[PDB]
């Protein structure tokens, strides 16, 4: 078995299906990409253009607002990654819904995992991406850059991350941080399996269970 | 060429942009895109996606923000019309820079006319543009459906206009309204001299010096 | 980015942008790419196809001759650049415009360094670039292979370097000279500041001036 197959094994287990899906918020869909690269699996991530209302030159994954004209929640997070870095249909495997977030009041934000196809090479939309970039699964479990602090908000106490990352290859260094960062330590943790060198929102023994209850005490 | 190198002679004598490149504002160029089609001059207008922060939904010529990496006004014109519609930098001639539009107390506006090559097809971005359309240049000058208003910004009346156009093509109809539709009327005019069935802000015999004057009266 | 900024910062200096754009030559552009690979800096080149009328087979800089559409210097090495690379306008940032050089008595090429962005895949144009490749910026100035011998053209003593370097993927091997050898030796030098294993045309404590006093020299004669 490949990188992606082993883990398409460890992430079906915490598919959730449409368990969440039907529910009276504004939908936002993402899509967390997961590459195999020299030997390792890594993440691929969006920088977001100056010009658009919702949080402009954020680091975020692929995805966007759901359209009155998409069927479902998955076809909005495979459309949007089309228009942002040029990922076709066939060049991605989705195969794990994961407990939505709520970013609002009023907003609903839903994951999914993909498997990108290893002769994919991404394509930035300037219109809406400054830039896309790679990182390591395994730096979110073991960082060489990272800090973290409580924010009660509102209420329970959540956890930010930022994660901080330079490319050798390039030069060029990243900060990871907030929601999406809170995503690519999850899905890092079902993945490999390792603890890490920091604190988590969610419970390393019970990974699926605390997910929900968290997702619940603010729903 | 005929065609094209008819409205390059006539929009030559309105060259004059370039002199108030340096005004600190914050700066926006459009490009206005004349195409031939069935024999006349059409205009090619952009829907703007509701993604964006600025006027989402309007129609608009394409253009957008002077970047930190623009080496000038006219580069950004030409960069922003590839993103937005697929327009590369040999499908289009830029012949004319005019004088530019206030659009509030801190945001100025740069024209350039450009001409454009038979064999371009547009290829709309659907990050940042939900529809692609052209207009007849003569219907800005004697349009079936059209209306205008007195509106004040800045200090001093301007006259607002709204055009209505359906395409016979496929039945769909857009609405063109203020600064699109002021430039619109104007090139229409330099053009195609012929005197509309309505008021406009500038003087009929005195296009140049009534344009100029107004604009650096709302600068001061 | 570290790599990219830093040598921005240190080509600012050397921006004598526009100066001498208004001259009445026959007009040349060329860019010169600086990419990221590897952790260091190098630069991409072309081989000119057969069928061209100037410098066919040749090995230079993107770039060619300034079109009457074209509004700038500037604008005629964007343009060139994506025809001949397909490097669009988001993909790289123009910081730099060069003292030019005369190749004659009535050609200029004005030269423009650009930093380029690290998604960019080139894609060679085979109606005119038969090739591209990159070498390293710091084989400029430490080469394993090289030579060079004084030339003397349009009134005074020109270096013409030969440099030879071969890609270790896939075991092609490229010559660099001429103009083309001279303007990659100078960026490597304002960029790197080592001292070459060999002479060079300008002077090394004074690069910006004895640059602009060549070019006047020429010119004038």
């Amino acid at each position: 078995n490949s990188l992606l197959d082993d883990a398409k094994a460890r992430l079906r287990k915490y598919d959730i299906g449409g368990k969440y899906s039907h529910l009276p918020y504004n939908k936002y869909s993402v899509l967390l990409p997961l590459v195999a690269k020299e030997g390792k699996l890594h993440l691929l991530f969006t920088v977001r253009s100056e010009k658009l209302r919702r949080a402009p030159g954020e680091v975020c994954f692929p995805g966007g607002k759901r359209d009155p004209t998409d069927m479902d929640d998955a076809a909005t997070a495979l459309r949007e990654a089309q228009e942002e870095v040029g990922l076709r249909p066939h060049q991605v495997e989705v195969v794990c819904c994961l407990v939505p977030c709520l970013i609002d009041t009023d907003t609903l934000i839903t994951p999914f995992v993909g498997l990108i196809d290893h002769n994919f090479q991404a394509q930035p939309n300037p219109a809406e991406v400054k830039d896309v970039f790679l990182v390591p699964l395994a730096y979110f479990l073991h960082p060489q850059v990272h800090d973290q602090h409580y924010v009660t908000r509102l209420g329970h106490r959540f956890i930010n991350h930022i994660f901080e990352y330079t490319n050798p290859e390039d030069g060029v260094t990243y900060q990871i941080k907030g929601m999406t960062a809170n995503l690519a330590v999850l899905v890092a943790f079902i993945i490999l399996e390792k603890k890490p060198t920091f604190e988590v929102q969610f419970n390393l023994n019970d990974v699926l269970a605390s997910s929900e209850e968290l997702f619940l005490k603010v729903h």
